[PDB]
């Protein structure tokens, strides 16, 4: 059909039939008589799927020839998302796939659908550990990502009268199969147990064993023949484990529910028992893989030029005391050398700077669960603090500030200074971010050791976030400048020259338009709900959290609601405003802001007077395959998060690969966004860090927000007096004083420039050409944001290894 | 090599050849340089996989077109074993597979050895059903077999310091090849909950929800081209289930508990309500699939033509009430009339006459978890009485003696009792069985409706009894009369007619020499023991209890031992007694048996003047897998329940078919067995039914015996003065005491006589060419045991169908 998606050759499509009629005969045990389309789903994924295993093969023999420095990405979250489309769109099989299905009677595009999330993340985080994996193989580097197989991902998100109701993520329940098992790898985790020192050495005994079975899956590089892996664990209890006989059976559970399911928690630490327990047991299990692969290339000062670990942000810091642990007590090497190992090994990422969501374990846990990995933590922190003396003689209050050691109620690790010390290389995901970290909250460490602490702005893959989302854009791009671009981005910056090309003008639009209506139907289709096409699409798609501000988004709906009503008669450009995403299980107040958004839509959507000209929509479940539908349809992207508390935001780069204009802050890397394409063809508005700083010295104070602006008290009034929850009066009574009395994010002193420039966005969507005209503009230089250039930086400055863009013998 | 084993086509060889290449590369994703025997091992076994599919389709679609009556054979066991050698044979594919592994430079016996055996049973009961699928297969019946996928089958068992020690059976570890899960056919099964008496019938309401997800493994029939199925439930919890939201996920672990694990009770009824849950789950999911099918053909008049369902014991006696409940509450049919399609449709086969065994649960258990069924099991007593009372008018007694439900201390529902009533025949497992069961414990039913009261005595599949397990024997057999007695064991008999064949007794004597060979050396390779090939095997394989008396066995060894001690170079035919099977965890005094035995190997195997005359064997973990290496090399079958205990009895079948004698009492099917062999041709000693009543009624004194016989009392001292437990002394002072004081099996009652006999045996084996004689006798009248023949009888006199033996197009 289109260029981009590869040719349908005779012999492919005539080869891709009989193998997918094999599949659903010898595989699936079926016939075409009663073959559903779950079915035929999967055997065309196992059709796909054998064109992998040849080029998986060889890639992994090919490192094992060359014994390259491999990469190793350790991250408690991989939020992967559907695979058979990616895996079709690296090989070039979709044209051929598509043609092949169509012959059999079949609509791939509906088998597709059929596909479960692979939701092992919460969002950014998680996110960003897919984009990167996806991008080591395009450009040839031997990575491993290495993480938890959990048998329950992020929750399925159900709203129930207007209240979000979580519900388990079975996503394994019909099978994945794109997994192998390897329990031929199975590694043993050891827990509790007591330290025993001996003549030679401290002996970790008494413990309890898990042992940790891998699951690998194929990561296929862009058309260049790589197939890498990404192995994930799955915890299995010992067979002679509690071994009345029954009981003993049952609780092999209790050691298995270390892989049950994943902690669905964003920008938050929740000091849980289980969460440690899986933090220890996905770096346990991986460094014996990685040093049992290293040893099958005794000398370990070779150990850094054959192996990087990358620490995906404090999760896996536990990964620094244990290869200490491994080296000193299993392989004997003298502190001082093992250290020196350690260091040059390890790197770590920093992924916010919010305090609440830093990792502090209390010791008291530490002590009762890894009593030889406190004692290595506390050793550590001593060299290192001798250090600090050294450097900085008789300035004690840094010495306690720099601790490992947090004193206090309960004592506690800091796993974010365990990371620092431990790691030769720390870099923040934004420019900004990167900048806030040495100023701010690691400013001691910077000070001590300058060299370690980098930047490496975030990025996403073109692959899945414009190839694979939105075909129609990749399609009219690729037919002025070729196909190059998607594997080399910064190639998009020569479509600056057709910002004025009248056709160009006019297919960038009608993509956009064609994007609109496909999702319009979507939400009519498996949500039952009436959207206007014409209208501006303004959307937030993003975790619930008061620090996105999705409540300030819900106060410009409410005054563009009371705006209306007040002058009914009077034309304003429609809007179709769509939220969407989680809010974590135990976060209150994220859920009041969910609950509020559809209280508003309630209201708004079925008031006569404001007719088709405003409408409210909570997009249920937001999760990865939601995205790729929404974000190609957006004409507005909100990101407008309090300035400094974003650390880069990835969400935002989506939207302007997709032809979205963005309205927001100088935050993350917004300011990197606007910068590339030009402060005037973005929508930038509020306070700038500097300016909230300035705020929180002088005292933040609402009230006189709420006095001085007539708009904003009349939304204050409705919200306290029931006025979009009837039956309950009071429901949003935690809402308004939080706004109030304890608004850590300065809601009300953005509100009033935020307005103003919503009202310029309104303003350009009136003129389509200039709309249109500004879109080229970001989409030309979005560039900057592939995760491809993200890891060529990662690899140049911090792996010290060379991408490639090579391909493999196929 | 062998021709039983099937032709080695060049065609096929070649086929074979290169689809096992396909798989190792395209399923395992391996190549030749990294894969490992198990490796080997997956890709034949999805490459002989592959060729069941074809047929499994065709059968099914076979049925559907014809709509047959079908058989549903309800079991919580099912002893399965290996799939891969089995479904080889039933393909005759053994020789082509043999060859074109050989020619990829693998050893196929090797391979086979990797296999996991499928031990979902405990014993008797469990292969019964194994052997019943194969044979229904073989004769081409519409039967499906229905359990539980337990996630543990039957403990591997361990021996340390001569005791037995428990470890998780995790069968599934590495996968299972044969199985093919069907998420899309999962149903609901509910627990807990109340009855609701409305305007019209009773709803049971606020349970509490359990699924059922079936998993379909094809059960070969003997080269007819017919593959059945076994359909096997696996419990999982809804995804709202318990939907803080940790826990609620985790505790998704009570639900699916349901099918983690086999009971491990061999004729031993343990009331606990987990096991009541899994009795439920496989009948609720069973009866569901069963009326859907009906339906898929509101005429529940047919349902009895069209469909029979067999209770394995009473196990899944549940399935009476829910019958009934499924028809009256659901279908609206009125009472009268859903009873007569139940009675119609269910049949009972009995298979203990232990009171220990009978299942008899607690009316509170059955009141919290299944109140509706408690409610209908009423109603059916008291139909049933009122029946009672009009038979036997003023019979006060027995309506007490009839009664479902059982008064005293706890009131309890007598699940036998409610089989009988409920079912349109019920059948013992040997003709001295079932005539016990008319004559004693189901007297007062046999007296109410005698045309109910059958037998069908037990028979064991000659596929893997034979052309399986001793491929040297199927083949010097069919040299002489051809291979139709593999589907027609009575055969056989022509084998009569070579006795006095110098030629054949030559070879069936050699067969036997290379068996023990072979398993002599096996010994040595996985458990390092030496023994002498030229000893006579006296083997005692099956469950450690009480009433199997594997006690009466180990008197005998020590009688032997202390002769040997007291005329140290007077001659005597060597043996090596070999003693295996597992103890149920808490069966203390078969725990004590079991190191017993070991002990007294510990004594005669290493004392000097014994040499190699008398070796004590215990045959570690013994199951479906060792019993086909150790029957083939069996001389003399131990078969010494005491008389009136083993119903039937199926080892001893076994033994039977593979060339080896039998030395038993008077009991099971072991009377049978020597009226098809002539009681000359077979060891018969001890007590009959009527000798133990007789001594019953005059009170058994265990004492008197010890007073009378001196090697006895010998014997009795040596155990009690610590003679076997230097270090422990009174370690065995458990089994003394109930040898001397509760013996509810007699075993000194039969001592002298056993003693005599094993005399007679060792006579007997001094001159072989007499000895090979009668084991011609023996296996050329086992026909009458083929679970063929027992499998049409069920056919044509309970379940109303004609068995076929037509092949199905290929
Ligand atoms: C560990 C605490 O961090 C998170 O939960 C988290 O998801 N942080 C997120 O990581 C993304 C990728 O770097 C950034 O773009 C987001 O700004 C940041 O909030
Ligand atoms: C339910 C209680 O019965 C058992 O546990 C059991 O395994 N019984 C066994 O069933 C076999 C097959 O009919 C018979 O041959 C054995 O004699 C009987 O003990
Ligand atoms: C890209 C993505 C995110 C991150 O979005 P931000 O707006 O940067 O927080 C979260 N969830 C999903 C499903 C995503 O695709
Ligand atoms: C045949 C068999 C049984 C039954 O043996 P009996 O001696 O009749 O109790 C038990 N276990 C296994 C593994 C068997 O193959």
């Amino acid at each position: 059909q289109i260029s981009v998606r590869g040719l349908a050759g005779v012999e492919n499509v005539t080869e891709l039939k009989k193998n997918f009629n094999r599949h659903l005969h010898f595989t699936l045990v079926k016939d075409r008589n009663v073959a559903t389309p779950r079915d035929y789903y999967f055997a065309l994924a196992h059709t796909v799927r054998d064109h992998l295993v040849g080029r998986w093969i060889r890639t992994q023999q090919h490192y094992y020839e060359k014994d390259p420095k491999r990469i190793y990405y350790l991250s408690l979250e991989f939020y992967m998302g559907r695979t058979l489309q990616n895996t079709m769109v690296n090989l070039a099989l979709e044209n051929a796939c598509d043609e092949a299905t169509y012959q059999l009677g079949l609509d791939m595009e509906e088998l597709e659908e059929i596909e479960e999330d692979a939701g092992l993340g919460n969002g950014g985080l998680g996110r960003l550990a897919a984009c990167f994996l996806d991008s080591m193989a395009t450009l040839g580097l031997a990575a491993y990502g290495y993480g938890i197989r959990y048998e329950f991902g992020i929750f399925n998100q159900k709203i129930c009268g207007g209240w979000q109701m979580e519900e388990a993520d079975d996503w394994l329940r019909y099978g994945n199969p794109w997994e192998k098992a390897r329990p031929e790898f199975t590694l043993p985790v050891h827990f509790y147990g007591r330290v025993e020192h001996t003549s030679q050495g401290a002996k970790w005994v008494d413990t309890q064993v898990v042992l940790a079975m891998p699951y690998d899956t194929p990561v296929p590089g862009y058309r260049n023949n790589v197939v890498n892996t990404m192995r994930l664990w799955s915890a299995k209890a010992p067979n002679d484990f509690n071994l009345g006989y029954i009981q003993a059976v049952l609780d092999r559970n209790l050691a298995e529910n270390i892989s049950r399911v994943l902690y669905p928690n964003d920008n938050f630490f929740e000091g849980k028992e289980l969460r440690l327990k899986q933090e220890y047991f996905v770096v346990a299990a991986t460094l014996q893989d990685i040093i049992r692969r290293f040893k099958s290339s005794t000398n370990f000062d070779a150990f850094p030029d054959k192996v990087a670990i990358q620490l995906n942000d404090t999760h896996p810091s536990l990964a620094i005391p244990e290869l200490m642990r491994v080296l000193v007590d299993l392989e004997r090497l003298d502190w001082d050398k093992a250290w020196e190992v350690t260091v040059k090994t390890c790197a770590y990422t920093n992924h916010t700077v919010l305090p609440e969501a830093l990792e502090r374990w209390p010791v008291h846990l530490l002590e009762t669960l890894l009593p030889r990995h406190l004692q290595i933590i506390y050793e550590i922190n001593q060299r290192f603090l001798n250090r600090v003396a050294a450097a900085f003689p008789g300035d004690v209050d840094r010495l306690r500030r720099m601790s490992l050691v947090e004193e206090g109620a309960v004592k506690r690790i800091n796993m974010a200074h365990l990371c620092i010390a431990g790691s030769h290389a720390v870099n923040g995901v934004a420019r900004i971010h990167s900048e806030i970290l040495k100023k701010t909250i690691f400013k001691d460490f910077y000070e001590l050791e300058p060299h370690k602490f980098q930047n490496k702005t975030n990025g996403i893959t073109p692959r899945r976030w414009l190839v694979l989302c939105n075909p129609g854009l990749a399609e009219i791009i690729a037919e002025r400048i070729g196909e190059e671009y998607i594997s080399d981005l910064d190639q998009l910056r020569k479509l600056l020259s057709y910002v004025d090309d009248e056709a160009f003008i006019r297919d960038v639009a009608k993509v956009k338009q064609e994007n609109k209506l496909k999702f319009a139907a979507y939400l009519e289709r498996e949500y039952k709900v009436h959207i206007n096409p014409n209208s501006l699409f303004d959307v937030q798609v993003k975790r619930i959290h008061e620090y996105k501000r999705q409540l300030l988004n819900c106060l410009h709906v409410i005054t563009l609601y009371n705006r209306i009503k007040k002058e009914p008669n009077k034309f304003v450009v429609p809007r179709t405003v769509m939220i969407g995403g989680k809010a974590a299980p135990g976060y209150h107040m994220a859920k009041m802001i969910i609950k509020l958004i559809t209280a508003i839509g309630d209201v708004v959507n079925h008031d006569p007077v404001v007719g088709d000209r405003l409408r409210v929509i909570f997009l249920e479940n937001y999760r990865v395959s939601l995205a790729e539908k929404v974000i190609p349809a957006a004409d507005l992207s909100e990101q407008i998060s309090t300035a400094g508390t974003e650390a880069s935001g990835t969400g935002n780069m989506k939207f302007m690969l997709n032809g979205a204009l963005t309205i927001g802050t100088m935050d993350g890397a917004n300011v990197e966004m606007a910068e590339e394409a030009g402060e005037e063809n973005f929508f930038i508005f509020g306070m700038r860090v500097e300016d909230v700083d300035r705020l929180d010295q002088r005292g933040y104070n609402a009230q006189e927000y709420y006095d001085r602006i007539p708009e904003l008290r009349q939304i204050i009034e409705q919200l306290s007096s029931g006025f979009f929850s009837p039956k309950q009066p009071d429901l949003f009574k935690d809402i308004v004083n939080m706004l109030m009395h304890h608004d850590r994010f300065k809601v009300f002193a953005d509100y009033e420039e935020y307005v103003k420039c919503q009202e310029r966005v309104s303003a350009l969507y009136k003129n389509p050409r200039e709309w249109t005209r500004m879109v080229i503009r970001n989409i030309a230089t979005s560039g900057k944001f592939s995760s491809d250039r993200t890891i060529a930086q990662y690899a140049r400055e911090i792996w010290g290894v060379e991408p490639s863009r090579q391909r493999l013998p196929a």
